[PDB]
């Protein structure tokens, strides 16, 4: 049937919950805003629920992970940012299209970290039209996803990895003095479901 995008109304508590998580998880980064831009809030202009009967591939894998993890799939809602959001919502996450950065699909609990990836690694060259990484005009997109972490392997760097170590299902790169915030990585596209599609703009500091 394909993906059906359902619009959430801002007066719906599901809409508010999603925006709140995004707006409150904004943190300042050490790069002076070079990658994701300079801003204190987002102008959330749209939130759509992604419906794709993907859910099954996702639920199936979740069962495998659970058996393998003492009946604990260890789900977390996390943000994802990359230049391939539209492909993802239709075809699902795919580890074959993966790219420091290893060969995994990255997620973050802080929206501002995922915003740095919207136009690519380090923000790339910025938006296609103005080639500005701090564009306040162009609409950006990011996903708030269900991520099956199962047994996570914790470490200080992930540029090295291609797969989760034995007995594990995800890799969490953590802060050193190295990273500033945690990054969650999976190596199988089916361990993540693109629950919400957020359309937004970063707003200039008032
Ligand atoms: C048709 C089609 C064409 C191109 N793509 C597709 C796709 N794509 C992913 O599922 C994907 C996106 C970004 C990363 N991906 C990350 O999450 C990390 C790195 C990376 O490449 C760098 C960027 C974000 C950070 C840093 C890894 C995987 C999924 C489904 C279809 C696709
Ligand atoms: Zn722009």
């Amino acid at each position: 049937q394909g993906t059906i995008l359902l619009d959430l109304a801002p007066e719906d508590k599901e809409y508010q919950s999603v925006e709140e998580e995004m707006q409150s998880t904004i943190r300042e980064h050490r790069d002076g805003g070079n990658a994701g831009g300079i801003f204190n809030r987002y102008n959330v202009i749209r939130i759509q629920k992604v419906v794709n009967k993907l859910r099954e591939r996702f639920c199936h894998r979740q069962k495998e992970v659970s058996e393998e993890n003492h009946n604990h799939h260890n789900e977390r809602m996390l943000f994802h940012g990359s230049p391939f959001i539209n492909a993802i919502i239709h075809k699902g996450f795919d580890e074959r299209h993966a790219y420091m950065f290893g060969a995994g699909i990255y997620f973050a609990e802080n929206s501002s970290k995922s915003n740095q990836y919207v136009y690519g690694i380090g923000g790339g060259t910025g938006c296609p039209t103005h080639k500005d990484r701090s564009c306040y005009i162009c609409h950006r997109q990011m996903l708030f996803c269900r991520v099956t972490l199962g047994k996570s392997f914790l470490q200080f760097s992930t540029m090295k990895m291609a797969h989760a170590p034995p007995g594990h299902h995800s890799v969490i790169g953590r802060p050193s003095v190295g990273l500033a915030y945690a990054e969650y990585v999976i190596y199988r596209g089916e361990q993540a479901y693109p629950e919400y599609l957020i359309t937004y703009q970063i707003m200039k500091p008032e």
